[PDB]
């Protein structure tokens, strides 16, 4: 509709007016670390045990301890997104790969056909996996590990992967589903 | 192969026996109320952390507030997971259905094509709008959220259809990229 | 819709009142046999030029001579009726294959995703040939019979795993298509 | 490769030299009314119970009593074919076609796209339930069943719509699974 | 709808009345080498600058040099028109095909299942090729284009073959689209 | 791999350095007017016969008259390389969206999700009708042609609609098919 898109979603799902004290303050806090809150936040914040259920995983899957690298997850997350054409989530998370590459090209290349970008061999069946993963988890094999294995993924970072990639199924539906707008911020970042 | 599958899944993720004394707790009330410890429990339990934030989420999800039931989360865990063809999801989710609907063939219509199931109205495009998220979310549009509402679902309650059924996309995907089993006690029961 | 599945089918197909005698022996025959009527055969049973077609059809391919056993064609027409969701046939061939193999874990995992079970290869790729004929025949080459020659299928194996795979397809497909519904007894059977 | 194609199948099948007497005679049937032996007759042939099995429901569905013509139910076949892309019967029974039709240019486009072809709405709906259970059997509702009905179709004649319909995704599979090729005669006839 | 398709196609551009001299004078050489004015050239030919860019890229790709043969090219046009279910197309390069080879049977074969047809290596992956372009062509890598030139094609080859086959792509969704028919004559040549 | 991708393709076809003087023009003229040689051009410059069809057709689609916009056009091209995964056309006909439409956003949107965007119906509908192209053209109707209509489109308009759309279904796969790079400097254009 050429109406302006409603944030942070298209549901009328408010967080609402006072925020509670502790939220108040974490959006402080984001709004210093990243520059923004983003809208993924605002959009769980209506309840704020939802937005700790929310946030414990990003941050466990994302941020905590793994031999994933962050970039390495974060370029999951976008292969993930663009199978699933996943605008919020690709806007983001391509943001995140052009900041934590340092190379926008990269970030270009996984929004739009991962395939094409020169990666070592690791990344590419990381990401390879992920995307069979995406289309048709079913189908998955021993086989299919025994490659990661082959290029030096152990079986938890294969367990990270698996999740990273399930996380971002989630996340780019229900960002989907219920037409959740990125902030404008991120599109002009780390060009 | 012609091999038993290793539990909990085919990765080698030890949790280890020594349980952390909290992880022990859980799976203890786990086996009292549930007669069982859930396969997905003790492939998280490797690291509390991550098992903590996977609760925490389940727990909300499925068993926290919410206008949908019980019953309907867990009819759309089935059918999410029969597209998904996600085997230990559709074990102990049509295992659940079963019980809490006290009708075996309910179960099995969701597990196999949902569908033929004479569903009232309300409860056949909840499903619909899981199916369609899990096939093609970034295809969703305002006037398939509208479609819920015509049916008695609010904005919350579309949240709550959107999240439960990204959730399951995420659990299918690691359920089975990792050959997680299921528990071979929920084959027999509620039959 | 909310109301109970009309039976055999949704179709108006009147068998009808006073059946033909020997139809209604072939019948007492069934109930005796199998314990019940199966309502396919209810569904041709309105003509039986076409109930003696089908039926001589699904007894020389199912239970006449082969070297498939007649457990194997059953494991066969679960795979095919899991990928073209038809819940007649997953329900009375799945119950089959619980019966046949004594083990109802090896229905569950026919009927939820055939790739989990723990098959000898013979076993495994007789289904992956039925499944690449159920989704992509036209893309069936002399390599992929070779494959079910290299683990010890003949010639006219091959064409048996051929002719029962398609006659799933077809029937399968008049299930679904006029809503036949499998007889209750199946449910509970063999569990 | 770059080799004749076998005949009648690329499996080894022989049937052999002195046939049974019953066999001998059908075929001579066949030679001196169809001006040739179909291919898959010769395939069955093999074993007359299994040539016995696949000549009545071929004979019954496609000759038998209908409301549907015998040119309807090979328009029928022609769809599910060219859907299936099976060479062996978009031969046969694209040559049916232009037989019963007279118009040459009917069977190319239903080989081809039948959606171009301009035909009445009974026609075209009967066609678009075809395909619509090839392609996906598990989505046919009563919905659809009741347009056959809104241009004249009865129930007796959707039974034999869906049967005519779930056979040729039997034959096509039978068929491109092993090679089938179909009589060279086919190719220049009703031209 | 059962009224006779209008030609060229379904859309009221008119060429008009009084050709321009040179696109009448076009039509005649056309009618002189053709024995017809194909339909595709009477669509464009509203625009004299249009029909002369079509006709400039379509004499370059099918006509003009290369170590394809025409018969090659053709045969690529007619595999990627199956595979788009484009019936004008099928129906004017099947001729080409039928007329080029002097062989009706590899004409029926590629309009309707190529991989049917007993062709040299070289043949067959030249078409597998123009396959794979045509249903997935972001997923194409080094190692497709290295098995052209296992079967001696050079990079020059491996450009026609993708400009070739990227034009039908084009062709045919524009003949689709815009329902455009084929000239009645094609139908019974070569046959 | 990880390995500079070769450009203007992975192809070895030399253009070569002293270029024929009306190519060494048009180039320059590129660079003067576009502040770049674009890569497809240097890919077809191998032979002025090649390039003089593209460019042709090229200009005469995208800039020729046309009641479309040129943005509009733009936008029908990202559309369709979105849909078939295009790094090259996403990375340049992106640039172009964002260029004439002064709106960095509009240019992610259609690279990600045109489903997303608040466009007025007339332009939805023209990326609703390249989708259906590309997606699925043999499956276009009358009815679909006249939903341009309701919104404003004559029937050159449509014609144009088709021919944009055809055009992006090309060059997208002879990109992809060639490993085709982009001209680094549009990433950072238009933002
Ligand atoms: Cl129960
Ligand atoms: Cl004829
Ligand atoms: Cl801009």
């Amino acid at each position: 509709g050429m109406t302006k898109p409603k944030e942070p979603t298209a549901l009328d799902l408010p967080m609402a007016d006072p925020l509670p004290d502790e939220t108040q303050k974490y959006f402080e806090i984001c709004q210093e670390k990243l520059g923004m809150v983003p809208n993924v936040l605002k959009a769980y914040a209506f309840n704020v045990e939802k937005l700790n259920a929310f946030t414990a995983m990003y941050n466990d899957l994302m941020l905590g301890e793994s031999q994933l690298s962050k970039l390495e997850r974060e370029m999951i997350a976008v292969v993930v997104s663009s199978i699933n054409k996943c605008f919020y989530c690709l806007v983001a998370h391509g943001a995140a790969v052009r900041q934590l590459s340092g190379d926008p090209q990269l970030g270009e290349m996984l929004v739009m056909n991962y395939r094409v970008a020169p990666l070592d061999a690791r990344q590419r069946v990381m990401l390879d996996f992920a995307a069979k993963m995406t289309r048709a988890s079913a189908e998955i094999e021993e086989a299919d590990r025994e490659v990661l294995r082959s290029h030096g993924f152990n079986d938890r970072d294969i367990w990270d992967i698996a999740n990273v990639t399930g996380f971002f199924n989630m996340t780019n539906r229900v960002a989907s589903a219920t037409a959740m707008m990125p902030n404008a911020e991120y599109h002009g970042q780390f060009r």
